[PDB]
């Protein structure tokens, strides 16, 4: 049990308005044949165009919702909608493109998928709420065969060109006209009562139905994300390295140590309530503070209500000392907090669009995060950048330009001249900090926080 068997049954009830008279009894093997594709008993890495829910989850980065709406098909033009917001009109002769023949529509489809996916995945997964026209339109822009490699590199082939008889990955497909060996999954096979809008609208109020094909495509991928990452959570699945994952995670650990250590030095709280990951470890092991842990897994649906995380009868007096919410998404943080909250609006290769304003952050594991809400931070302020160090000024062991900065909180800067060691360390920390902020993380602190209070930790 690795791939989806072609002899698995496919419910055809969702297809019978576009395809009247369709057999109730149907397998993937028969459906693929009906779509105009011949699989030829091929044992070459592509056993089925359709995939299991588990395989779709492992390839979430490849997901592109796809819907085809009859404009008037063979006699009628088709509207092709994608979860990128694109709408193309194909003639058989929110981006709305006028009616053009399939030979130019297919070139645009290869361009769009390659630009959307080259930095995310090695394939495309067409996410459907299948009614008929999308499955029968695939023959016009999809070619299938054995698994192949790119003509310009070692990556797997995702495109094909009839002009040159060659294959390409998403990075080298300029001028290619066919999508090669795409994958697909029909959300209607998952057991749903009612149409797409009624099921989507149960969990999401951000995507509307402007009665256009790309709207349905967006709603379909959104519903597929809710089922696989919001109401079902599997944090065991590992995902490939596609960007700055390692630098981002390292920066987050450095920033956490720095910020918490400085808060403990400046305000000397007697107790720290660490609320979040049940696997968390003391980020400042040398601090005198009474460190107390509270377990709460990452919320994927709605942000935690502070009343449920805290109240209902632990020091119990969460008002005493400071609360650390490191990636613990709550509706309204208490005033005595140190907070790291992922901004779901961030544009990046790690952050995929999610359900109800939320986003799916994929860095080693998939974490659907609830919508970023500025009101959660009303009792706090934005934590300003600063670098603090009590380590000795000693070079040991990269050229130099004298560093001058009001945010380099060290003994050497206090004594009017930053040493080479704290200047290298300051610049490295500033880079780690910028990496974290650019990845989408936002830092928030109690209003009494003042880096001026750190200078006296040097006597
Ligand atoms: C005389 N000491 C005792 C109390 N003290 C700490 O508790 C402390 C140590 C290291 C840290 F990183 C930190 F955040 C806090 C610093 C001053
Ligand atoms: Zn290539
Ligand atoms: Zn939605
Ligand atoms: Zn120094």
């Amino acid at each position: 049990p690795t791939h989806l068997s072609v002899d698995t049954k496919f419910k055809t009830e969702g297809l019978c308005v576009d395809i009247p008279g369709i057999p109730k009894d149907m397998t993937y093997r028969r459906l693929i044949s009906m779509m105009g594709f011949k699989m030829n008993y091929q044992v070459n890495g592509y056993p089925n165009m359709f995939i299991t829910r588990e395989e779709a989850i492992r390839h979430v980065r490849a997901w592109i919702g796809f819907d085809v709406e009859g404009c008037h098909g063979t006699n009628l033009p088709l509207q092709l909608g994608f979860s990128t917001g694109v709408n193309l009109v194909a003639v058989p002769t929110p981006l709305m493109y006028k009616g053009l023949p399939w030979n130019v529509v297919r070139i645009k489809i290869v361009q769009m998928l390659s630009d959307t996916l080259k930095n995310l995945s090695d394939r495309v997964v067409f996410v459907l709420w299948a009614h008929g026209f999308e499955l029968t339109s695939m023959k016009y822009f999809v070619k299938i065969g054995p698994e192949r490699t790119c003509c310009l590199c070692d990556r797997r082939a995702t495109c094909f060109s009839t002009a040159s008889d060659t294959y390409a990955c998403w990075h080298h497909s300029i001028g290619f006209d066919y999508v090669y060996n795409p994958f697909m999954i029909d959300v209607q096979q998952w057991g749903f009562t009612g149409n797409l809008q009624s099921n989507h609208d149960l969990y999401c109020q951000v995507h509307g139905n402007a009665h256009v094909a790309s709207c349905d495509a967006i709603m379909t991928r959104c519903l597929a994300v809710h089922e696989c990452f919001v109401k079902r959570v599997d944090w065991t699945i590992e995902y490939p390295i596609i960007g700055d994952e390692l630098k981002i995670n390292a920066a987050c650990r450095k920033v956490q140590h720095m910020v918490v250590k400085a808060a403990l030095l400046a305000d000397k709280f007697p107790v720290l309530h660490d609320i979040g990951n049940p696997k968390a470890i003391k980020c400042v092991p040398q601090a005198d503070v009474e460190w107390k842990f509270y377990d709460a897994q990452p919320c994927s649906d709605k942000a935690y209500k502070i009343e449920e995380l805290f109240y209902s009868y632990h020091s119990d007096k969460f008002t005493d000392g400071v609360c650390l919410f490191w990636n613990c998404n709550v509706d309204r943080y208490p005033a005595n907090s140190i907070v790291c909250r992922f901004d779901t609006r961030v544009l990046s290769n790690l952050n995929l669009p999610g359900c109800d304003g939320g986003s799916l952050y994929v860095n080693k594991h998939a974490f659907h995060t609830p919508a970023f809400d500025k009101s959660a931070f009303v009792n706090l302020k934005q934590l300003p950048f600063f670098y603090y160090s009590d380590s000795p000024c000693e070079s040991h062991g990269i050229d130099y330009v004298p560093l001058k900065s009001a945010t380099c909180i060290t003994r050497c800067n206090l004594g009017g001249a930053v040493c080479r060691h704290h200047a290298n360390e300051y610049r490295l920390y500033l880079d780690a900090y910028n990496m974290m902020i650019s990845a989408g993380f936002s830092l928030w602190v109690y209003k009494q926080f003042d880096t001026y209070n750190l200078w006296n930790t040097f006597t």
